[PDB]
């Protein structure tokens, strides 16, 4: 590590406009057990290949090297300053089916991923460079933002139902109980057993249910080979809008309801990233870290118009993996003894994951048990989110209204999700804003809560 | 008129009946009009299982229709009874429930699958409420378990309106929830001519302004109104009971069991929910002692589940409350006497008039084509309150962190999963939680979750 931080003090790095940026050993150190992590966790990153496959069309090798682009994509906030470890919107996964089951899977549904991710990453430019994405953070209600957190989480519940188990039972309660039973003071203090899990995070979930999956027949054993992964771009190609063509005007409109949508599940993952964030910037004295919101609004547009042109991406490009950024927050708080800054713990764990990539013998163990882990990351985005959203609840009366807007953002049709958006205001404008169903006073409430 | 009247701080006059107390409308206690009103026009839910029992039992409409007979006069058990909990289905379990009834051909063997289903929901009920356990595990069963299972069932409910087959629902739902959070306030009808007059109508104004939405936009046919008498036609009714049809073997009662199970789970909750509701409001109305026996609860759910076993194989069970009307009965209750005389008034007479209203042929012709938007509302109705009433009752953050792995196992659609979880939940336990290898969890060093 050639450049150290001062107590107290932002880490190291190079002043890059709006962006920061860091590289591993120059302005972070490289943190074993996120190294560990990130070579064996990267299944996820790989557990795409099965929606490539079915909604777009696409050959096994062609979806294969679009996790290389994703891979590549994964490194760029603890590149570009961003404290968030990134993944898809994972809660907004079902909703993007449903967009693409109307196209055959093939160039036309690559067509319509385009017009869906190109805006996506529009709408988080825009929100980002006039930096009306803060803005948001700041005036929107609490009430609100705990609704879409809560709505988000149980999106990401609708979604292992329409996606496609002991494998996913045991994988979910292991993987769960360890990220509970690691947000707690000094756990690792406590016990021999809770010091060695936490240098695994999510390892220990992922592989027993895979373990499980293996012996009990659910999926078969893999044909495991030697040797560096070798992708095939030019296989690749053919599934890139470089190949097949652009899609109509009219296609962007269809993609306008599910666009916004995925937006705001994605600002629920941002309230959740930075919720975790917020917390462990207080425990720990010793690290200055900025939560740049716009920023991240950025660096994940230029996520998604790169997958929009390179790799197309049936879960997009969201802000934050929750379980993965949870785990490396959690091993943060635990100490500089631990972990040295939020970037050397987020940055490595990618990066490690990039690498891994290139383990063939890896790619094809994990390449039998793949859904695994798809439905893993949706069962436990859905957890957290829930967990938070509650948490993040006031009153009564916030209680109230977010059960509301929970319910509707977990009804999967997108126009749906507007026409309630709508109908809200028509009727908060003609009946709640002249208070003609009184004031909501959370000690007043009788029968909901006290 | 009233014979019996109430003396202040007692509880409801009624005849004692063993493990039941009696009470009869005009003789117990006081007709209420407005829940006579609500249940003229509200029993359309009762009627909303119809295309359940036409599309997964395959009966006709009429046949379906007569099943609704005999679910309105098990809706009148409760009051008739001794239960303030009003009554209806255990509706976030329908889900799974159709999923069990989607292995069967709908017709005869979906019917003989829904009596073993439904005969052993009964026993279930029956057992733990004669052995006063259904008592016990109100309370030995921790809260983390108890919000957990409430979260879930209210999850479950929206998995449901998915899978059960819109403007319409979406005004009908945001209007009806709307109406039920505002309502839930001290002396919001003292503020407001609005309120007021909104408080007296209770779940209508969202019911019938979803319906007219509803026909004016075109998803739904408008109706052929009927003038007369509805007559229940009991004699095609009995085609379509385990009378004339089969009774199925022991091999069907045994894949029955695990979604047996988890709809009694589930109703537990919905128990839980109402006690809640009931418990508060009592505390509010001093001038009435109400008597909370969750083993009463379960004797008259056990009668009216193996009432429907063997007369109206139901395929949303006979559950301990429909969730939004007990919510809309309590609240009107919650506002004082000079509205509701008590608890029994306002749920006794809801029923009541629904039962009667099923008579109202011109009522029934009416809603007939837009039942879809009954069934759908009670599922994210149910969905709201229970998300709602769960989330509140949880006091830290340690018993949020288990309410979550709970809420999200219960919330998946296959019910042996659900087991699988408890078991796997349990062996976890053993090893690992007891030993208290991973430290203790106190809510006050929880940093990454809470604070
Ligand atoms: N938002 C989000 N994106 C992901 N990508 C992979 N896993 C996840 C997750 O849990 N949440
Ligand atoms: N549990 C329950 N059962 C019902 N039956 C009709 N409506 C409802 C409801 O909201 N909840």
């Amino acid at each position: 590590q050639f450049i150290k931080r001062a107590h107290g003090e932002e880490q190291p790095y190079w002043p890059a406009g709006p962006f920061k940026i860091r590289l591993p050993f120059v302005h972070y150190r490289w943190e074993l057990p996120e190294m560990i992590q990130g070579f064996f966790m990267f299944v996820v990153g790989l557990a795409m290949i099965p929606l490539l496959e079915s909604y777009l069309g696409m050959p096994y090798e062609a979806a294969l090297a679009f996790t290389f682009v994703a891979g590549v994509g994964y490194i760029l906030p603890a590149l570009l300053g961003v404290p968030l470890v990134p993944g898809w919107i994972t809660p907004a996964i079902p909703v993007v089916l449903l967009y693409l089951k109307g196209f055959e899977p093939g160039p036309e549904a690559i067509r319509a991923l385009f017009a869906l991710q190109i805006e996506v990453a529009i709408i988080f430019l825009i929100l980002g460079a006039t930096r009306l994405g803060s803005k948001l953070v700041d005036v929107i209600p609490n009430s609100l933002k705990c609704g879409i957190i809560i709505g988000a989480g149980m999106a990401a519940m609708m979604g292992e139902l329409k996606i496609g188990p002991i494998s996913l039972i045991v994988g979910s309660i292991i993987s769960a109980y360890i990220l509970f039973s690691l947000s707690f003071k000094n756990v690792i203090n406590e016990n021999s057993f809770a010091r060695k899990i936490a240098n695994f995070g999510m390892v220990p979930g992922m592989i027993i249910a895979m373990l499980v999956g293996w012996t009990v027949g659910e999926y078969p054993l893999p044909d495991i080979k030697w040797g560096i992964t070798n992708p095939d771009f030019s296989l690749m190609w053919q599934y890139l809008p470089f190949t097949v063509g652009y899609p109509d005007w009219e296609i962007f409109l269809l993609a306008i309801p599910t666009a916004l949508i995925a937006y705001v599940i994605a600002f629920g993952d941002i309230l959740v990233g930075f919720t975790l964030v917020n917390r462990v910037d207080h425990i720990r004295k010793d690290e200055k870290i900025e939560e740049n919101v716009d920023r991240v609004h950025l660096v994940t547009a230029i996520r998604n118009g790169f997958h929009a042109f390179l790799a197309p991406w049936p879960g997009l490009a969201g802000p934050l993996w929750t379980a993965a950024h949870a785990t490396v927050a959690e091993r943060y708080a635990m100490g500089r003894k631990s972990m040295e800054s939020i970037y050397s713990g987020g940055g490595t764990f990618w990066m490690s994951g990039l690498l891994a990539l290139f383990a063939l013998p890896l790619v094809t163990l994990f390449k039998p048990v793949l859904p695994i882990a798809l439905s893993l990351t949706l069962v436990l985005t859905a957890y957290i989110c829930i967990m938070v959203g509650m948490e993040q609840l006031k009153n009564s009366t916030e209680r109230g209204v977010a059960g509301i807007v929970a319910v509707t953002l977990a009804m999967p049709d997108p126009k749906s999700t507007m026409y309630a958006v709508c109908i809200g205001v028509i009727l908060y404008f003609l009946i709640e804003r002249p208070r003609l169903m009184g004031k909501h006073n959370s000690e007043d409430n009788i029968i909901f809560a006290d």
